């Protein structure tokens, strides 16, 4: 036997013991559950610190409360996962929109069925209820265009998702390298005006098929609320992915500014959108 498509949906998120539990309901692509699973696991707890909370300006970010691979199989198709180690650093606040990244390793069942690799997002405020703010601005439908399916992109997961939830902000700035966030990373490695990564690439493969289209990747969605920000949102810090010859703090190239609060006064999104559209 094989599993084609594993599901994974978050039904419930309760706080109780202040830690969240959170329930996963797993099924195939027959809408069957899928009992057994040996490797799953919220892969990443994070909240969002909304536009402007970290200073004037700022993009919404992802910080960072834990993980937990500790769950209980209900046997049923669900799984209940507690947290030993929730909110470490003593920063969660419930009122911020809360995310659980879900993932389950590709695998086999007890009975040698074959399971794939499986990963999902989801989002709620701080109660477990529908989220009252996001950041949602890209999925990974786009990424599929060019990026086979299923199979890992450079490393560690399949997902857009993922990459967002582990790659944040907070994340960079904490190893001392700002161009790992992954508003920054994204369009760096799709942009040959700097090299990448250990082996200094050039990613001059990238840069002739995206060719800095932003609309490959930017799209119009009911699903996805903050689409617009790739012009909505001028910050220095995801600007200077490609645009990287500027030097914001010392003046050159621009004039000089010491923090985002005033690029959307000049930059509005009007012109953004329409200087980087054909
Ligand atoms: C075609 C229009 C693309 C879309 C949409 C996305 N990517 Fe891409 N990516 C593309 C090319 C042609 C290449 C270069 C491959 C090479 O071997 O040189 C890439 C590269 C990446 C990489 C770097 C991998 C590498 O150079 O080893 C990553 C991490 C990457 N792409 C991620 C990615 C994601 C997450 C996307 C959706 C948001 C996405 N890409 C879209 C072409 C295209
Ligand atoms: C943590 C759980 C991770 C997930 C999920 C993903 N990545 Fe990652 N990535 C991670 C680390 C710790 C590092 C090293 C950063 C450093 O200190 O150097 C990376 C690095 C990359 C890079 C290289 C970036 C650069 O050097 O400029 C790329 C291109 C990258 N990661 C891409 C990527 C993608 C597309 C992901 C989802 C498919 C992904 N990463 C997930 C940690 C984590
Ligand atoms: C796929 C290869 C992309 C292309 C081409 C471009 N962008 Fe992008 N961008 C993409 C991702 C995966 C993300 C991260 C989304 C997340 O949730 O973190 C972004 C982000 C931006 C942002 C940041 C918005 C914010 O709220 O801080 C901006 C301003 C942005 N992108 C702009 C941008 C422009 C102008 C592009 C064409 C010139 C462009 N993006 C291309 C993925 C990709
Ligand atoms: C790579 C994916 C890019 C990101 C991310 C951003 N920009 Fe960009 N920008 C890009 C290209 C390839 C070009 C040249 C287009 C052309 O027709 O020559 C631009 C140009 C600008 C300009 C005009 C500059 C000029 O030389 O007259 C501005 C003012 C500009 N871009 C702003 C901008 C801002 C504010 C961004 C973050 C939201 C941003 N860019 C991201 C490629 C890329
Ligand atoms: C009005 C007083 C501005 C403020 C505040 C900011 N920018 Fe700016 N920027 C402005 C102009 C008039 C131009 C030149 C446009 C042209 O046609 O050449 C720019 C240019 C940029 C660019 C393009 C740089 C390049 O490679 O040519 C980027 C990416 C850019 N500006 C970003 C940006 C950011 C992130 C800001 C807040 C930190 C910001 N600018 C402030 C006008 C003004
Ligand atoms: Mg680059």
């Amino acid at each position: 036997g094989s599993i084609q498509t594993l599901n994974l949906d978050i039904t419930k998120v309760s706080y109780e013991n202040g830690a969240p539990m959170v329930t996963v309901f797993a099924t195939n692509e027959a809408d069957m559950p899928v009992i057994g699973l040996a490797n799953l696991e919220i892969k990443k707890a994070l909240q969002l610190i909304p536009e402007g909370a970290t200073g004037p300006g700022n993009s919404a970010n992802w910080q960072g409360l834990g993980s937990s691979k500790s769950y209980v199989d209900n046997k049923n198709g669900s799984y209940t996962f507690k947290f030993d180690a929730f909110d470490s650093n003593k920063v969660f606040n419930a009122q911020l929109t809360q995310r659980f990244n879900v993932v389950s390793a590709a695998g086999k069942l007890a009975d040698g069925t074959t399971v794939p690799v499986a990963e999902m997002v989801e989002d709620f405020d701080g109660q477990g209820n529908a989220p009252q703010y996001t950041k949602n601005i890209v999925s990974h439908e786009v990424c599929a265009s060019c990026h086979v399916e299923g199979e890992k992109i450079y490393h560690q997961a399949t997902e857009v998702e993922t990459c967002i939830s582990c790659h944040t902000q907070e994340f960079a700035d904490g190893r001392g390298k700002p161009h790992v966030a992954f508003s920054h990373l994204i369009h760096n490695v799709h942009n040959a005006n700097k090299a990448w990564g250990k082996d200094n690439k050039i990613p001059t493969v990238a840069q002739n098929i995206v060719q800095d289209n932003c609309q490959v990747c930017h799209v119009e969605s009911d699903m996805l609320t903050e689409a617009k920000n790739w012009s909505r949102i001028p910050t220095m810090e995801v600007c200077s992915s490609c645009h990287v010859d500027i030097d914001f703090a010392a003046g050159k190239g621009h004039s000089q500014q010491l923090d985002n609060s005033n690029c959307i006064a000049c930059h509005n999104s009007d012109w953004t959108a329409e200087l980087h559209t054909a």
